C-alpha cells in the first residue's frame, strides 16, 4: 500500500473515466462510411451534454481530394431515370455504415433518421416518425472486460440502399438534475455552439487503425469485428 | 357501410394527415431560388417540433455542378465597387424566392430574416430586430379544398436585392403540453441534430414540379399560381 | 487475357498503373488506394452448344 | 534414413524439377528490353507443348505508362528521311535483348527470327529464310551446378540496330511419343489459346530482380554477369 507510483497510474485512469461520464464531460459520436475501393469517410463530433451528426446523401458519397458525372448519377438517384448517367452504379455510394458512441452516452437516448436520397425519413412525410430508437441494436465495443463504445454496423449492399442519415445520442446522467432544466437551458444551447467537429477519408481501415482510432484513444470494431480502445477504470 | 375496402383507404389516407400534424410528426420547410436561367436552387429541412433554413448571399447564388470572376462581383456587392468584376449585373443572382412551408407548421410563428449581403437583419445591427413574422404574408396552397402547404413568395427583381435569408417555423401544437417545458426540452435539442436537410439545382421548373415535387407528395405553387400537392383528410 | 486486360477501361491510369506494380508483388507499388473497382468481381465464360464440353480447358 | 521431413523435403523439390521437364509441365520464354534510362521491358510466355513472343519494332520501344515527335521517329527508322522527327536518336529504342528459357526447353528446338524495322528476317521477303535456330549461343544460367535457365544476350549499340523480334521454342522431349502427332495435335492447338502472356516495365534492374525474378523463382542473368535462379533436382 507504499506503493504511490502504483496507487496514481491507478487513480489517473480512473479519474480520466469517470470525468468523460461526468455531466462535465464529453459526449461523442462517429459515422464511419466504407467505400468499395477500401476508403473509409469518418464524421466525428463531440459535445457536452448531447451531440449528433446529420448528412445528405450526396455528403455521404465518397470525394478524394486533389464530378460532372456523380451530379447526374444523383439526379437519377432522386428520381429513377431522372439522370443522364454514364453508369449503372456509382462507387463513390458507401457500400456501409458504422455508428459508434463514446461509453459516455445514455444507448436509451440513442435516435437515428436514415432516410432515402431526398431526406424523408419513412417515405412520405406525411407518415414518417422522424427518427428510430436504435440503441439496442448497439453492441458493446469491449477491451479488457470494459465497455468502451457502442456500435452500430449496416450494410448497404443493394442498388436500392441510397441513403440521407442523422444520429443523435444524449450524455449519460443517472442523477435527477435535469441539465435541460430552466437553470441550465443557455448551457446546452452554448453546448451546440461549442461542440467540435472533424472529417477526413482515410485511404483503408489500416490507416484508420493506425492514425485515427489508435492515436486517440478511440474506440473502433473493424471488418473483422476485432475491438479497439483502451479501457481506463480501476486500470493501470 | 360494409366496403371495407373504401372505409379502410379513406382511413389510410386521413391517418397519415393526422400523424403529420401530430407532435410526433414532421414539420418541413422549403426554400427555392429562382435564376435567370430558369433553373431553381432547393433547400428543404424536415424536423420534429421546429425547423429552419439559413443561408449566405454565396450560398444563395447559381452554382452549376461540373468562379474567379464572381469571386468579385461578391467583393463588389458587400461594399460598392469594392471589387473588380467583369460585369454589371450577375446572372447567377436569384430573382425571386418561394419559402413553402408544410401544413403542419402553425403559420403565427413563421418567422424570416432577410438579411443584406453582409448577413445584417435591417441595415446596421445595433437597430435591427433579429427576424420578421411574415405569417400573414403566406398563401394557403389548396387542391381540392384542402391546405397542403403555405406560401410567401417575393421578387427580387432590382439591383440592390442582393439577399442573406433565414426562416423558422414551429410544428402546430393546439395542446397546452409544452414541447420545450423541461420534461422534453432534451427532445427538442435531439431534434437539431436529427433534422435531415437536401439541397439540389434543377434545370427548370417543369423538372422540379416533375421530378421533386410531384414524385414525394410535396406541395408547389408555380409561376403561373397553380397550386400542386395531394389532397389527404377524410378523402380516398 | 493478362491480369491488366481484365481490368475496367472505359474509352475516352498513373495510379492504376501502380496499382499494378503492387498486385504483382505486395507493396510492390505505389498506389493511392486499397481495392481499385477496375478489377473484376466476376467473370463467366459461355461456349456455344457446339462446343464439346469434355474438351474445355482453362 | 528415418529423417522423413529431410525425406519429403527432397522429393518435394526433386518432383517440381521434374514435373516442369515432364510433357505434362510449362515450357517459358522471356523476352528482356533494356532501355538507356536503365528500365527493363519483360514480355513472358507460359505454354505447353511449346511456346513463343513476336513483337514489332514499335511495341519494343519504351513506353511509360502515365508520341507525335515518336511516330515520326518511327517513319524515319522505316525508311531514311521518311520522317519529320526533333531528335537524332531516340531514347525509348532498346539499348539490348536477353532471351531466357526455362530449362523445360529443347535447346536444339529455339529460333529466332530479329527482322528490321519493317518486320523483314533477312534484308528482303524474297531472300529470307523465316528464322535463325540459335542454341548454340545459349548460357546456361546455373546456380549451385544446375541449369536453372538458358540464356542468349546481345547488344544493340548502333544507331542502325533498330528491331522486330520473335522467338520461340519446344518443350522438351526425349521420348519417342510425337505430342503433334494426329492423337494429340488438337491439343496443341489448344495449348496456343491456353498460353499465358505477361508483359510490364520495371523502373531499374534492381526492382526486377527483386519484384519480378526472385519472388517467382525465375532465372536471370544480370548485367554484371550473376546468376539467380532456383536449384530444385535432389536438392533441400
Amino acid at each position: 500500500n507504499r506503493d504511490f507510483a502504483g496507487r496514481e497510474q491507478r487513480l489517473f485512469n480512473s479519474e480520466q473515466y469517470n470525468y468523460n461520464n461526468s455531466l462535465n464531460g464529453e459526449v461523442s459520436v462517429w459515422v464511419y462510411a466504407y467505400y468499395s475501393d477500401g476508403s473509409v469517410l469518418v464524421i466525428n463530433k463531440n459535445s457536452q451534454y448531447k451531440v449528433g451528426i446529420s448528412e445528405t446523401f450526396k455528403a455521404l458519397k465518397e470525394y478524394r481530394c486533389g464530378s460532372y458525372d456523380e451530379c447526374e448519377v444523383n439526379q437519377s438517384i432522386y428520381y429513377p431515370n431522372g439522370g443522364d448517367a454514364r453508369k449503372f452504379h456509382s462507387n463513390a455510394k458507401p457500400r456501409a455504415i458504422q455508428i459508434i458512441f463514446s461509453p459516455s452516452v445514455n444507448v436509451r437516448t440513442i435516435k437515428m433518421a436514415k432516410g432515402n436520397a431526398v431526406s424523408v425519413p419513412d417515405e412520405y412525410l406525411q407518415r414518417s416518425h422522424p427518427w428510430e430508437a436504435t440503441g439496442i441494436k448497439y453492441r458493446k465495443i469491449k477491451r479488457d472486460g470494459e465497455i468502451v463504445g457502442y456500435s452500430h454496423y449496416f450494410e448497404l449492399p443493394h442498388e436500392y440502399n441510397s441513403i440521407s442519415l442523422a444520429v443523435s445520442g444524449v450524455h449519460k446522467n443517472p442523477s435527477s438534475y435535469n441539465v435541460g432544466s430552466a437553470h441550465n437551458v443557455m448551457d446546452v444551447f452554448q453546448s451546440c455552439d461549442l461542440a467540435l467537429r472533424f472529417c477526413n477519408r482515410y485511404w483503408a481501415e489500416l490507416e484508420l487503425v493506425n492514425h485515427y482510432i489508435s492515436p486517440n484513444a478511440y474506440p473502433y470494431l473493424d471488418i473483422n469485428n476485432h475491438s479497439y480502445g483502451v479501457a481506463l477504470s480501476n486500470r493501470q
